[PDB]
């Protein structure tokens, strides 16, 4: 089995990925690291197999890599769309420089190295319907700019520096564990919570604005399957992967169908809209399907049923 | 009062040298300050100030002291060097660019940072390559220049910064020798023809590349920098001069000197890089938006180069 190091591992993806890999390869084979100490209530709090690491600190990163001798590296820290627009300097510092450190370390310590990209790599010239893997990239966010960098330098390391870098363009990832906040694609989790509370929701994304989205189990399944794939099957370094595409109105309909009662939504455009409009409406993921057998288990209604069952248990909202 | 106050960084290299001279002639010597990491060699053509653009405080100090209205940020590690020294290429080409853009934003400068055909890779559509296409550069240099284009565009769009750029072809000039490696064969071939010695060419005999003679390159950059914001529909523009292969340039030189030139093709790293680059470029946006034009065809460039190199470098006529 692999020895796995995850960095930025206390966040939305890192937490679930830590859990899934421990269950698949055993607890002792996974070390999770993060800038910050796990909060008291955090699923990974107090567990063995946690170490602090600021990925901006190259010596500290190398030290932990030499200590633990991982064979797989999941480099997850980045500043995303909304926070990046407000703190562009931080976004560039983290998204560019930590990326460089991860790649240099995967090279020299011969690790299989996953650094996720995002649909934010795309802009309004991408060809928004069934967006291809190879297209025009003109991201409108600093985040997206840094993620184009990540893709291109990672690909360069794969082609010219003998480094086993692997990546997907994630759509927005939905999870029952996440507290709704100010994120570009957070409206969906807000909708599910408001449905359960029976409260009105003010949505900042336009009512008919479609986005590619992905349910957390399908995302984790895809990452793990990509990381297990034979190099011989990987015709490219970066793959689009998709779950489904929906608009706020569509998600609302899925929720109302499941609950058999109305969800009250009011559409007031927020900062998320301008970001969302600049992203694809849907993704073409045929290359991931063909090369390495990417697939998904959840459609929208199945995600909606799962979310409405999980949220009451995980957060203590009213159950259906 | 309408005359631009110009700061050039990385100014002692191939482009900076001729750009400084062109701007002094256009606007007066007092209006241009050139700066570089290294100090001017004895026989260097070059109004000078030392500046390491990696030192952000020093860069800000010079900007605050001189108060330029135009900034030309020229330092970068180019294709061939960048393959050998990827760390340095990434440090300089990413971080010095960041410094330039932040200073151009805060001190309200019109900010030129050049890109290159090296931003393209083998998926760009090699014939008449468009401004908007797939970018898959094969060099770390090209990766850093896509970054440059994308972050500069982001600053123009969202950070109120007057960032302007062109994708330069291979630039040919008689004065300062090139630093880049890849398209340098053209200049080397002229020198060899004049010395009457055999040239060893690292690029495949029939590999076409976009090239551009320095006066057209500079005329274009200057015209872009003079353009109103209103006519600029994009931040980054392909500009083109001509497209040729090594053997076509060999023929141009031979026709002008009326004697043969010995060339031996030994395909090296430069060929792999060159083959990933466009064969020719589409510059219709630059022509449409701000009136880009050129005056030199290959024959005229050849005529100029063979007459100018001996005068500047004391080679035989
Ligand atoms: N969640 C999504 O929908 C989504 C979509 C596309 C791409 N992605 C990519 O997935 C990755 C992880 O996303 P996420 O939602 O889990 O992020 P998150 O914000 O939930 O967590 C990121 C983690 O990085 C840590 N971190 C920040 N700076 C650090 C540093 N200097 N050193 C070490 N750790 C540091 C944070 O403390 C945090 O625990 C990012 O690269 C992101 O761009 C996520
Ligand atoms: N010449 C070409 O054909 C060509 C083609 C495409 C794009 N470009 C771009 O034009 C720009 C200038 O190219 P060039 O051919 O004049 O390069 P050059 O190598 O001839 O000159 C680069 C100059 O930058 C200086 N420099 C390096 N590090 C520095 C630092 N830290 N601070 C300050 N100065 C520093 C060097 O000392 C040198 O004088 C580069 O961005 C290059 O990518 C050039
Ligand atoms: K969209
Ligand atoms: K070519």
């Amino acid at each position: 089995v692999p020895r796995v190091l995850i960095t930025g591992g206390l966040g939305q993806i890192g937490t679930d990925l830590t859990l899934a890999l421990r269950e698949k390869f055993g607890a002792d084979s996974v070390l999770t690291s993060d800038l910050v100490t796990p909060p008291e209530k955090h699923p990974l709090a107090g567990g063995k197999g946690y170490q602090h690491l600021n990925c901006m600190d190259r010596d500290a990163y190398e030290k932990l890599v030499k200590d633990f001798k991982p064979t797989w590296l999941f480099h997850l820290p980045a500043i995303m769309s909304v926070r990046g627009e407000a703190e562009p300097q931080l976004a560039m510092n983290l998204n560019i420089n930590s990326t460089r450190h991860a790649l240099d370390l995967a090279r020299d310590y011969k690790m299989r190295c996953f650094i996720p990209s995002t649909i934010a790599a795309f802009g309004d010239k991408c060809g928004k319907v069934n967006t291809k893997d190879d297209t025009i990239l003109n991201p409108s966010t600093v985040y997206g700019v840094t993620k184009v960098f990540t893709e291109m330098i990672g690909t360069y390391y794969r082609e010219k520096m003998g480094t086993d870098f692997r990546s997907v363009r994630f759509p927005g990832i939905i999870s029952a564990a996440t507290l709704p906040g100010g994120g570009a694609t957070d409206y969906a989790i807000h909708m599910y919570h408001c449905a359960l509370l029976g409260k009105k929701y003010v949505c900042p994304v336009r009512r008919d604005e479609p986005l590619p989205m992905l349910y957390m189990p399908d995302a984790l399944g895809g990452v793990i399957k990509l990381m297990e794939a034979s190099d011989s099957c990987l015709k490219r370094a970066v793959y689009n992967i998709s779950g489904f595409s929906f608009t706020p109105e569509q998600l609302r309909a899925s929720i109302e169908a499941r609950m058999k009662r109305p969800l009250e939504v009011e559409y007031v455009e927020g900062p998320a809209q301008s970001i969302a409009h600049s992203w694809p409406d849907s993704l073409d993921d045929s290359n991931a399907r063909q090369d390495w057998g990417y697939e998904t288990k959840y459609d929208v209604d199945k995600m909606t049923d799962d979310m409405l069952r999980q949220i009451p248990v995980l957060h203590g909202l009213p159950s259906l």
